């Protein structure tokens, strides 16, 4: 079974009575780099041996994928993405999505035609020609009501390509306008056939494990930083699908409904700050928290003020007095605070117990507008067509 960070380890270790989840995500990648999320997804187990999310990986060509290791290779579907499947610009493009359509309709149904996942969750590397394509399409899918369920899209932003920087700022227009709509058809209470979207960006987190991890001057130089990104994004989300479900408080207990709440209705962009607190003092639990929403694996200079949920908890060691003092919630309160006021958005916060001597804060921020890596992405794009048409004598 993958044991993808210290926490899964820690949990697995302690608990081995870990045998649901929250949510019923249904797993599909679709890049080259969306198949990679989704190849860590499918190699999670239950304590029993059970696998946790049926899953799937989508390309064009059989030799992509052909080093997927969990998923296996008729989960394996393969058939400028989004003009294959119109209409028009190809003939006999429904023999494309009905192709899509049976290979997803048997992966994620019973045999008595029953939907057996809750959600989507749908990985994909934007900016590449491949990713933002399929992104674009997923996007059309959604309005043409193709998805039994809501959709997650759980995308990667590029860096250093104007070609993949202009490719990544029309999907996540496309996004936008598609948000807008909703959020004006919906209404605040409703379940969004757009769940959200959570934004990982390469240029962010390249910075974090490329700063990190070489304390002395060598980087190892051939250790490439995205398997460690797609490690720390996935293990983060698999973690907080599993503890609401495994972990309860003797104080705030944070359920799989809140969970479900927070991921479901929102409708927009979604953040996670994941906080390991190993010492228990006021400045370090602050600091481990803003470290981990500003330059943490999904940061992506998230408009926060514009949030309207939020969620999370902390992981935290049974009588250890630190947290189970007052100055402690206030400080955790008040740092989450700094990004949105919690006073004026649903959501709630709580403490799990577990069976382990530290602690790991998980905050979640929902239905948020566009991340301004957007503009920081759009200023770069300029900066790189620029220079690369300068100098060029």
């Amino acid at each position: 079974m993958l044991l993808n960070s210290n926490e899964l380890e820690h949990i697995h270790s302690t608990n081995h009575s870990v045998n649901d989840i929250s949510i019923r995500w249904g797993v599909i990648g679709a890049g080259q780099k969306g198949n990679k999320e989704a190849d860590l997804f499918a190699g999670y187990k239950f304590s029993n041996g059970t696998t946790c999310y049926p899953t799937l990986a989508v390309n064009f060509a059989e030799s992509d994928m052909m080093h997927l290791q969990n998923i296996i290779k008729e989960d394996r579907i393969h058939f400028v993405v989004t003009d294959l499947f119109d209409p028009e610009t190809n003939p006999n493009a429904n023999g494309y999505l009905d192709k899509l359509a049976q290979e997803l309709g048997r992966k994620f149904t019973n045999e008595e035609g029953e939907v057996i996942v809750d959600q989507f969750l749908i990985c994909l590397g934007a900016g590449g020609g491949v990713g933002t394509g399929w992104g674009s399409l997923v996007l059309q899918l959604i309005r043409e009501q193709f998805f039994p369920c809501p959709v997650s899209m759980l995308i990667s932003l590029p860096s250093g390509d104007p070609d993949e920087i202009n490719n990544a700022l029309v999907l996540l227009s496309e996004i936008d306008e598609f948000m807008r709509e909703q959020d004006r058809l919906f209404g605040n209470s409703d379940i969004k056939p757009l769940a959200n979207v959570i934004v990982n960006d390469n240029t962010q987190m390249q910075r974090i494990i490329e700063s990190q991890k070489g304390t002395k001057d060598l980087k190892n130089r051939y250790v490439n930083w995205k398997e460690v990104a797609n490690d720390n994004v996935v293990s983060t989300l698999h973690e907080i699908n599993i503890i609401p479900e495994n972990y309860g408080s003797d104080n705030v207990t944070y359920d799989p409904s809140d969970l479900i709440k927070l991921l479901s209705i929102p409708g927009r962009f979604l953040t996670i700050g994941k906080a390991r607190i190993a010492k228990f003092d006021l400045h370090s639990l602050e600091n481990s928290i803003k470290r981990s929403l500003d330059e943490g694996f999904f940061s992506a200079e998230h408009q926060f003020e514009t949030a309207t949920m939020y969620g999370g908890f902390v992981l935290r060691p049974s009588n250890a007095d630190f947290f189970k003092d007052v100055n402690t919630e206030n400080r955790i309160r008040n740092t989450l605070g700094e990004y949105k006021r919690l006073d004026e958005i649903a959501g709630k916060f709580g403490d799990p117990i577990w069976d382990n001597e530290y602690a790991v804060c998980y905050t979640i921020f929902a239905g948020m507008t566009m991340p301004k890596r957007y503009i920081s992405l759009a200023r770069e794009g300029k900066e790189l067509a620029e220079k690369q048409e300068q100098l060029r004598a």
